[PDB]
């Protein structure tokens, strides 16, 4: 019969930057051993965060360039934000 | 053979706001195409988020009214609160 | 034949701590049932956060101990960081 | 992602009949325990059989009345045909 | 995880030839949709059989030419064996 | 969620014996690799068969001590019966 199923990975990405902040974006290739039979849908999320309060709190994280071998796990601030230590979170479930 | 696997779907939602600032709340209907077979469990969290200092940072997110058939992606700060930009991610897995 | 799936089990825990702060830490056990066939893996994240900006935003989660039979849902905010309301949201696939 | 995968039940029946011979026909319920999610295709064929040569060997068996709760495992010779003994052997998978 | 799992299809293919023969053998073309992802295993029996007792009773099947995207069923007696009626039946799994 | 899936595995036994008779019994172990999860149950039946006239036709056919590891395949006939060749067939599923 016909039903519908996931594989799904997941890790995460410690940076460990204080004393010195974090550098402004970080791409990191991840590796799906064995490949995906189908191209995954992947979501990023936080799961530690060091955030300087002398200016706002801008963070971002994405899954670029995803295939059934993997992707790039990205993360960036911007502008005037300090980011002290953070830890990225991710799945990626076909 | 008696088996427990699951389906899971995911996705993100960005709100781009700056220079204005975010809606208080927002509330976006997900739809699952097709329905899952039982009712799942969604879970949600914000994979990019840029909030002022000048007030304490307090955002809100849920997946509401949750059915086979999808459920309400939900938002919201409170209070003094200002959020400039953010993105919500979500997944759901029966 | 071959073929690789996954059992996800997904879950939150919503800690409202104002008009006290929430404590510095949690561990709160978490069971699986019935018990995974391998040890899945776990990630955990906010789906709500409440933090002063009188100090640096600090907050820390994890899945610590885990096992076919569950795991610690770990949280911890550090040094000044002032934390008023959090909800941690997890997710466990094998 | 979408796949096709099959629950199977299988079973036998076994019908000793000499020193007289078997019934011309038989039709036994079997039930399935849980139900099928969609109907199911069954086979039936012959796991022993014990046939006269004093006439042509005639031997029949299906599955009818199919359904997600069971089917009606059916046996029937005809004609001249004398069987001693026999044993029908059944899988349905959807 | 890794598991393993069969997608099934199955069949039958009734030949009616009384009052005449059936040819000595038989070829039919059996196609599965959608197509297999592996090439499955294919095994063959009878669900139903006429054979003349007036000689020895000699049949025999088979999975040609098999497939993701079907096979040849095939059936054939030999020799001075006369069979009147026959019902072959068959099984795919990967 | 819970679902009822199956691993199946097939195979076949080939006996050409003419111009002898097939012995009166036969045992062969099968192997399952890898091993089954849960025990499986297993089906055996005959894909092709010649047996002599002269005498009531009577074959058997059987799974024994079956495990997750594997099981004897059984076959046999009795009294009178003279079976020239034949082929076993089989399918396992959990
Ligand atoms: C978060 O990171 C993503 C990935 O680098 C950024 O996405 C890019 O956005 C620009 C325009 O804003 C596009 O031209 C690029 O094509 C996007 N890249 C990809 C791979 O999608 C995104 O802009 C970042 N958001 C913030 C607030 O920094
Ligand atoms: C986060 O959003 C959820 C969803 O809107 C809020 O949940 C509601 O909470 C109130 C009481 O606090 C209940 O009466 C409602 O029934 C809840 N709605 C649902 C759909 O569960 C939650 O209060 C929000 N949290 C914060 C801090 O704003
Ligand atoms: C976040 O929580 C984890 C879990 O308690 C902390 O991990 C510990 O880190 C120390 C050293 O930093 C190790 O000696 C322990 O063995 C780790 N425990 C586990 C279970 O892995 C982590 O340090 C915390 N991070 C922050 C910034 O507080
Ligand atoms: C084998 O058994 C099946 C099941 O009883 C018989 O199928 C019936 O065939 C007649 C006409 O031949 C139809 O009118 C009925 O509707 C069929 N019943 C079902 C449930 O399909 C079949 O005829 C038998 N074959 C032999 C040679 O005896
Ligand atoms: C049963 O049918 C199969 C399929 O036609 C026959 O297999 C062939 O056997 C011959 C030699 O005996 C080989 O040269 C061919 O390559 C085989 N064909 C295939 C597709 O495997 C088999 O011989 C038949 N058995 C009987 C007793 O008639
Ligand atoms: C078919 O083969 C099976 C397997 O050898 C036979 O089953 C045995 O039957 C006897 C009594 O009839 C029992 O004492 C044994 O315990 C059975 N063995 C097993 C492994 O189940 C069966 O008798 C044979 N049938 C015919 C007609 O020969
Ligand atoms: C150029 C630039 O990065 N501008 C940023 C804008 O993107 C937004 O983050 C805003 C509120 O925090 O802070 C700055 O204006
Ligand atoms: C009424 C109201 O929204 N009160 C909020 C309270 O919920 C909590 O967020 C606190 C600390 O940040 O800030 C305010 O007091
Ligand atoms: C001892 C201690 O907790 N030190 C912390 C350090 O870990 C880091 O969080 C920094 C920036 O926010 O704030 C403090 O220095
Ligand atoms: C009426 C009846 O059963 N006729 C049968 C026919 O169906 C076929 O089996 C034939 C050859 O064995 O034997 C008889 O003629
Ligand atoms: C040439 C030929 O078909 N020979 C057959 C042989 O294959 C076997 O079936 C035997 C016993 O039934 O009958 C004949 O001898
Ligand atoms: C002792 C013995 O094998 N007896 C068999 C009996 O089991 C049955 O097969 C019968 C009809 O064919 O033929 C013989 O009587
Ligand atoms: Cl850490
Ligand atoms: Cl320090
Ligand atoms: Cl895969
Ligand atoms: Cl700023
Ligand atoms: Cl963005
Ligand atoms: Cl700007
Ligand atoms: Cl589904
Ligand atoms: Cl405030
Ligand atoms: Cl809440
Ligand atoms: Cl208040
Ligand atoms: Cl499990
Ligand atoms: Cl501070
Ligand atoms: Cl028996
Ligand atoms: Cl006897
Ligand atoms: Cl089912
Ligand atoms: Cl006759
Ligand atoms: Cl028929
Ligand atoms: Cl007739
Ligand atoms: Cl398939
Ligand atoms: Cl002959
Ligand atoms: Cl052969
Ligand atoms: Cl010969
Ligand atoms: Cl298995
Ligand atoms: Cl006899
Ligand atoms: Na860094
Ligand atoms: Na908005
Ligand atoms: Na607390
Ligand atoms: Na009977
Ligand atoms: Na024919
Ligand atoms: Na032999």
């Amino acid at each position: 019969r016909l039903i519908h199923v996931s594989r799904c990975e997941m890790g995460t990405s410690t940076h460990r930057c204080w004393p010195r902040p974090c550098d402004t974006s970080s791409d990191e290739p991840i590796s799906f051993w064995p490949p995906f039979e189908n191209t995954p849908n992947v979501i990023v999320s936080f799961g530690m965060l060091d955030v300087d309060n002398s200016n706002n709190l801008r963070v971002n994280s994405s899954a670029d360039d995803v295939t059934v071998g993997g992707f790039t796990l990205h993360y960036n601030s911007w502008y005037t934000t300090t980011v002290w230590n953070y830890k990225l979170i991710w799945i990626a479930c076909d």
